[PDB]
């Protein structure tokens, strides 16, 4: 079943329920996921109206770009030319600049396929918007099926050589309450290396470090508290995790990550090379989610994309997009029950 | 009463009916007027869904900008510096460039004041969008009241010196049917001069011309067919009217123009210095409105703004917007029915 209603300020809320009774909902403001529930419990963080996003925090669950992450000094090199993008975090360009795509109302069309329902959102980034050559015709399709898979498919074409590396910014919290830390969740992540940050500004340090056998090694499932309690420099720097992890094996076919709490697991699949994980290191900010004050570590993202810092570490990849060339990315979050035995106490 | 409904592609249709039973409707797609009707008759041109505007013609009823009109070679000088804007009509920048603000979904808020209802649309034009310095935070408030007055109030603030001169692009047709020419309407217009066009590219010619006592003099009510059957080179050039008229007296209290058909009249009020009038000179294009094929001259606009061409004829005015300055503009369309 598909239901639509106004969500505030002119945005709409699109709610889908699959054959299993799982419901998930999106909004065209930022081509964003708003909620995902199983048996009455929220699996992610979200607000109850469009205004909350604009007033409290506009990133949760949004589509961010054109480039996700921080670009040191807003500087990119496109076809031998240097371009300076909007700088909204000190001299850095963070998540595409100020008032980026996550803040716009995208147009959308819903396609009902029976076992799968697709919500395709569209937006055009005009040439020069925030410094980015364009125009860029973008589209994000969010779909949910009877197998409990929520898939995100990105597509884009530019009139000019530009850069493109968007991501989905959902925050999960299997406690179903923002005021509860995700330290009690188990995390499995197929990555042997990470990208350290230079300092508090969060630009990349310049090197790639192996994390096997450290507190950031999650190849084998472990509680998130292990990282949070860590005194490793990088953890202390950000007060949790806020880094890109380099996937060891690429391919949409492999389970790159798995987040579990009791009988519920979320599996992550993607065709991208890294996953930036940020664990809501907000301290005492206490943003209210459904009237609950969010706690430090009250959520975790899995931003699949090309790792930020490629400007400094070419080995990370190349996010350039040639004129006329079609960009595509696919990321999938799948819900499972009793995938494994996870019985712990904090 | 207020009624909000889905208009397609995620856009909304907001309809307002006043004490008089008159209905006016808008959509957030392009902060635009979609319909305006009395006793079941359409007063303006409009489509039935968002899709139509995108596939047929995105201008009707829209808020166009940041700069309305044509800019020669897409070139503007800002703080002594040359800036090239998006060129979407040959080398000109027309109505702000491609995929401009008329094609975007604006956010909005409705405010019910009882005798008056306001719909405030907002949008941010990022710095650099289509070549324009910014960011520009814009708001367009469309309001309707029990006196049958449809008002448009614009406001904007820019982070950087830029240019700004938007307009409302509603097309009127008192016939209530696009397949019928507006040649039968009578027009009055308080303007003694106009801005001639250079040629078919529609860029300005360079001069300002007195129209007193010509086929374009409407200081005294006259029927459109007059102008339409004129042999004035400028009329022949565009096959109708597609020109900026300079208002003789500025100020919002003065009725600047009046469009009449029988018992029904539309008065125009504005704080802008000029009115661009375009008589839907589409030839055989035949765009479909409500299933009716549009005819050449099947509509007329009253685009109030600073006249286009100021880049070549400074006397016309200056559309610059300095950083931090608040831009404001107001245009009113008032409906009257003779009893
Ligand atoms: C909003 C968040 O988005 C990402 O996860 C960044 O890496 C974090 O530092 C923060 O900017
Ligand atoms: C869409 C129309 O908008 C204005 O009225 C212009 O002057 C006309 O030439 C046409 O471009
Ligand atoms: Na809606």
């Amino acid at each position: 079943s598909i239901k639509i209603r106004d969500f505030g300020l002119g945005s709409d809320l699109i709610s889908l329920t699959n054959k299993a009774g799982v419901t998930i909902s999106f909004t065209n403001l930022g081509a964003r996921i708003v909620d995902w529930q199983k048996d009455g419990k929220h699996l992610i963080l979200g607000f109850d109206s469009a205004k909350e996003y604009l007033e409290k925090d506009a990133y949760p669950g949004a589509t961010v770009g054109p480039t996700a992450g921080r670009i040191k000094d807003g500087l990119v090199k496109i076809s031998g030319k240097d371009y300076i993008l909007n700088q909204n975090e000190g001299p850095q360009t963070l998540h595409g600049g100020e008032e980026s795509i996550h803040t716009k109302l995208w147009t959308y069309e819903v396609t009902d396929l029976g076992a799968e329902v697709q919500v395709k959102f569209s937006l055009v980034s005009n040439d020069g918007t925030n410094g980015y050559p364009g125009k860029i015709e973008m589209s994000v399709t969010h779909s949910f099926d009877d197998d409990n898979k929520w898939k995100i498919h990105y597509e884009a074409i530019s009139d000019k050589d530009t850069v493109f590396n968007p991501t989905g910014h959902v925050y999960f919290n299997l406690n179903g309450d923002a005021s509860e830390s995700v330290e009690n969740h188990g995390l499995r992540l197929a990555a042997s290396r990470f990208v350290p940050l230079k300092d508090q500004t969060e630009i990349v340090r310049g090197d790639i470090v192996d994390i096997k056998n450290t507190d950031l090694d999650f190849r084998q499932e472990k509680q998130l508290s292990n990282a949070f309690n860590s005194n490793m420099e990088q953890v202390q720097l950000v007060k949790g995790i806020d880094h890109p992890f380099l996937l060891d094996q690429l391919g949409l076919d492999k389970e790159q990550a798995r987040l579990t709490l009791d009988d519920t697991s979320i599996s992550v699949f993607t065709d991208q090379p890294s996953i930036v994980i940020f664990t809501a290191n907000f301290g005492d900010l206490g943003t209210l989610y459904h009237e609950k004050k969010q706690v430090h570590h009250g959520g975790i993202t899995f931003e699949c994309q090309v790792s930020p810092g490629s400007e400094q570490i070419p080995e990370l990849g190349d996010i350039s997009l040639k004129a006329g060339e079609k960009y595509q990315a696919t990321t999938i979050y799948s819900l499972h029950t009793k995938l494994e035995h996870h019985h712990h106490h904090h």
